[PDB]
Formats: structure tokens, C-alpha cells, sequence
């Protein structure tokens, strides 16, 4: 049946109540950079060398110093229990098996303790939204150093959510068994029962929940709460990200947020030059926004990417098989970019250079 991330996503749409599949599709507004993520990696074409001998591909690498098996890593996707019962603890535990990372949503549907048991030896790393309340947002840093979470990932492109017009005319919250499990009062969980107005129920979340006054003030506050390396994420300038290199940060995710955000900002693997350059080797660069195949995991890499994340390719394997679903779609990630490496003549990921792609 399913051979590609593609027909995953298509499983998932025949499967999944609409709000829930509408919920996790959507983009912003007139969603211009949703479709621009993904047609931005087919217009970098790929010059492949050929007699290099690639019998032993080697796809290993590290992120933030912690070994992986693959630069292909689990985003923060919020919320994956509607998309199966296990939600979070099939998502870590598919990542022990494959031998890479996950990173954990804030907005998780299972707690930062509870992944960590269900994944003890999986690399785990949280990802962090400033709330108004700087105790409650404290306490999932300490949570995430105690469970053993090897880095902080944390979002600064949402002040505020962006409008995802489908949400609105479906008046999306959650089912009622579920909760954001890392919080204790009604609010905080979005419970479905609070009262969070006539429209998104995730955007009046946000509103109640999420600081938007944050600054670089914050992210030298958070910079001094934890010794945890931190990663920037939802950068998309140049200057911001030489910014982040100076308030001691230790990388940049180069991502639109899976085009939820401010529509119309360009495709993640078209501004990733940019931020290469400007941060002049200090700090890793990450890509998320768009990738569905293994050479669009080479293209980022070319360009000069340490990994990449997968947002709703994850939730789509969730959709159609819980752990072993999501064990599939990151098979098959594996599997097309050895292929991938192998057919542009690359060894291992160290050899991976930039005249391997041309815009
Ligand atoms: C359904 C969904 C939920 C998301 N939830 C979060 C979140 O809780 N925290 C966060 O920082 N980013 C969140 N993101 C953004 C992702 O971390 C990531 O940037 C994006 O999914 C990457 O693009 P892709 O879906 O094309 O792979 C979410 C994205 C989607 C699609
Ligand atoms: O506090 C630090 C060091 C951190 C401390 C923990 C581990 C890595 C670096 N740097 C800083 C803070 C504010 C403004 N400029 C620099």
C-alpha cells in the first residue's frame, strides 16, 4: 500500500476526522508559503558525481554533539494523540528504534515525563514556548533537564497565532478525552470545555497563554535559566540570526513555522543560504518546512544544514499505524535519501558539498 510520504498523507485525509486532518494540513491564510515550501526544493536542482563508489553509505552525523543515524529528525508537532490513541509514546518510541531525535512539542497531548519513560534511550530535546507565566514556563525547562531532554528548541516566531482559516470555520479544539498534558489548570491544558470564544479555540489559547511581548531581553532570561544548549527556532533573517549567535545560543532551526505563521515568507530551503552565511560556522543550521523526500534532505544538507526536522509527515505515519507507522515514514525517509546520497555520489554526509545543487 503506502511507499511514499505522499500516500501517507493521503491515507491520512480518508482517515481522520476533518477538523483534525484540517487542523494539521493547514497553512496561513491563503496559504502561499504552504505551497512554496515544498515546490521551493524542486526548483534547486541536483548535479550528481558519478564512479565515487558508494557500496557502504554511511548516513550517520550529530546534532548539538549527540550522535543520530540519519540527519532526519522529529519536529515538534502539537497534539499527536488526535491522530492516534498513543500519540507522543509511539512518535519516541519509533525514534528509539530508528536511532534519532525527537523533538517534544510544549503543547504535547502526553507529559514530558511520560515520553521520557516511554523513550529512555531515545534522544529527546523539548520544545519551548514563553508563557506569560514565566514559573509555569521554567517548570517545563526543569522537567526537560530532570527527564534527561538534551536540548531546549525555542519558538520565537509566534507572539500571537497565525489565522489558519480552516481552523476558524471549524472552530478547532480538542476532542474531549484530551489535554496538554505538561499543565494543570483548565486553560492551560486547553481543556474543550473553557470558554476560548467563537472562532479558533488554539488562537484564544494562545492569546490567554503565550507572551507577546517577548524579546531578546526573554531569550537572555532563558539563556541564564538553563545550561541545556538552545536552538533559535522560526528565524528566517540574517540579522536575526547573528542576533541569536550573540545572546550565546548554540543554533538556528531556519523555519516558517510549517507556513502556520505569517504567510507569505519564503520557502525555508531558499532563505537557509542566507543564514549559513551570516552565522559563519559558530552554530548548527536546521531546516523544517517542506520535506518529503530524501533529496530534499539532500538539498538542505548541500547548502549547508546539519539536519532536518519533519513536522506532519510524522502525524500522517501516527494516522495511519501509531509506532509503526511513524517507524515507516521514517524508514522510508531513510531509505530515499541513502538512495539519494548514493545516486549523487556521496559516501557519507561529510562529502555532501555545495556543487551538488544549482537555482
Ligand atoms: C500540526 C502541526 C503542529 C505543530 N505544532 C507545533 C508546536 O507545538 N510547536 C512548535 O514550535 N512548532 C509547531 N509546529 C511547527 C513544526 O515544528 C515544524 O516547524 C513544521 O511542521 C515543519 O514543516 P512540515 O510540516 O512541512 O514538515 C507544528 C506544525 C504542524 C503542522
Ligand atoms: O549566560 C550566558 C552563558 C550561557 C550559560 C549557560 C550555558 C551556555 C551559555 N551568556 C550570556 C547571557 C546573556 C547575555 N550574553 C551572554
Amino acid at each position: 500500500r503506502l511507499i511514499c510520504i505522499n500516500d501517507y498523507e493521503q491515507h491520512a485525509k480518508s482517515v481522520l476526522p476533518k477538523s483534525i486532518y484540517d487542523y494539521y494540513r493547514s497553512g496561513a491564510n491563503d496559504e502561499e508559503t504552504l505551497a512554496d515550501n515544498i515546490a521551493a526544493f524542486s526548483r534547486w536542482k541536483l548535479y550528481p558525481r558519478m564512479l565515487r563508489n558508494v557500496a557502504e553509505t554511511d548516513l550517520s552525523t550529530s546534532v548539538l554533539g549527540q550522535r543520530v543515524s540519519m540527519p532526519i529528525c522529529v519536529g515538534a508537532t502539537a497534539m499527536q494523540r488526535m491522530a492516534h490513541v498513543d500519540g507522543e509514546l509511539a512518535t519516541v518510541r519509533a525514534c528509539q528504534s530508528l536511532g534519532t531525535g525527537m523533538m517534544l512539542s510544549s503543547w504535547a497531548t502526553s507529559s514530558i515525563e511520560e515520553v521520557a519513560e516511554a523513550g529512555p534511550e531515545a534522544l529527546r530535546w523539548l520544545q519551548l514556548y514563553i508563557y506569560k507565566d514565566r514559573e509555569v514556563t521554567k517548570k517545563l525547562v526543569r522537567q526537560a533537564e530532570k527527564m534527561g531532554y538534551k536540548a531546549i528548541f525555542v519558538t520565537v516566531d509566534t507572539p500571537y497565532l497565525g489565522n489558519r482559516l480552516d481552523d476558524v470555520r471549524n472552530r478547532f479544539k480538542l476532542p474531549p478525552q484530551l489535554r496538554m498534558k505538561n499543565f494543570e489548570t483548565s486553560t492551560l491544558s486547553f481543556s474543550p470545555e473553557e470558554n476560548f470564544g467563537d472562532d479558533s479555540g488554539l488562537a484564544a489559547y494562545v492569546a490567554k497563554a503565550i507572551d507577546p511581548s517577548i524579546s531578546w531581553e526573554d531569550i537572555k532570561w532563558l539563556r541564564r535559566l538553563t545550561s541545556l544548549p538552545i536552538v533559535a527556532k522560526g528565524i528566517l533573517r540574517g540579522d536575526d540570526a547573528r542576533e541569536a549567535v550573540k545572546h550565546g545560543l548554540n543554533g538556528i532551526l531556519v523555519s516558517n513555522h510549517g507556513a502556520r505563521q505569517l504567510d507569505g515568507v519564503p520557502a525555508t530551503i531558499d532563505v537557509l543560504p542566507e543564514i549559513v552565511e551570516a552565522v559563519e560556522g559558530k552554530v548548527e543550521v536546521f531546516l523544517d518546512g517542506g520535506v518529503r523526500k530524501g533529496t530534499d534532505v539532500l538539498k538542505a544538507l548541500a547548502l549547508g544544514a546539519k539536519a532536518v526536522f519533519v513536522g506532519r509527515p510524522i502525524v500522517w505515519g501516527l494516522a495511519f499505524q501509531g509506532e509503526k507507522g511513524v517507524q515507516d515514514v521514517l524508514e522510508i525517509l531513510k531509505e530515499e535519501f541513502r538512495l539519494a546520497m548514493a545516486l549523487s555520489g556521496c559516501q557519507n554526509v561529510k562529502v555532501i558539498d555545495k556543487t551538488l545543487v544549482r537555482k
